[PDB]
């Protein structure tokens, strides 16, 4: 259920393609620059995500890199179901882009900045006492679901 | 035991370099093929790991890709401390699983992720048993408080 639901969208910066996976219930993110927006590279990214978190369902934009039997085969193999797409990334790709822009000049290559931004986003809280970061929220949700 | 303790080791296959990070207490793995065993690529891999899990300390082989200011600056920036350093049972397995699925993948990188998936989803001892994936989350969940 909610524990295994992720949204996958693409973002573009400096002629590069970035795939962003958001764990809906927590706001937690996994993002990476990929060589091209193809089924082969999208399948690779999804297989990487699935081996790190319990991915059960994904909501994508259902674009071209999903019509090929590549991504379909990967989702099949990993036990991932593809459902309804994203509406029309909302305040995520922009937010992630915001952090990236803020730290872009601190890294030589874009890939490093992307990861610095993912780190900042997932460790971000919302006040003292509790607050809870997206990183803590995802772990709590999955923990209190597998037990 | 080890809330944010990870071991980072390198492995080589088909003329390529793979970085393997093992969460000591759970056995959970994060591994990827990197373009070269350099400080710049090692720092990249560590930053990626650090943004996905609460990494506090890493045990590495303290080799050449750790003498450069690159990895030191990355650990510093992420708040990671480098300690003693080199499990072996989790690593060796990775190569075996990779060998069992290499044929299904066009590129090695894909086979590696397939292997990571299989390893982290592996059930402890059938029924009631726990996978490394479930163990790492349960460990960090109880640590948050
Ligand atoms: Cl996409
Ligand atoms: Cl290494």
């Amino acid at each position: 259920s909610s524990p295994g639901i992720w949204q996958l969208d693409c973002t573009h910066l400096e002629g590069k393609v970035i795939l962003v996976a958001v764990h809906v219930a927590s706001g937690y993110i996994e993002a990476e620059v990929i060589p091209a927006e193809t089924g082969q590279e999208t399948a690779y990214f999804l297989l990487k995500l699935a081996g790190r978190w319990p991915v059960k369902t994904i909501h994508t934009d259902n674009g071209s890199n999903f019509t090929g039997a590549t991504v379909r085969a990967a989702c099949d193999w990993a036990g991932i179901k593809q459902e309804d797409g994203i509406p029309y990334v909302e305040s995520m790709n922009k937010e992630l882009k915001k952090i990236i822009g803020q730290v872009r000049d601190q890294a030589e290559h874009l890939k490093t900045a992307v990861q610095m931004a993912v780190f900042i986003h997932n460790k971000k809280r919302k006040g003292g006492i509790g607050g809870y970061s997206a990183g803590e929220r995802i772990v709590d949700i999955i923990a209190t679901d597998i037990q």
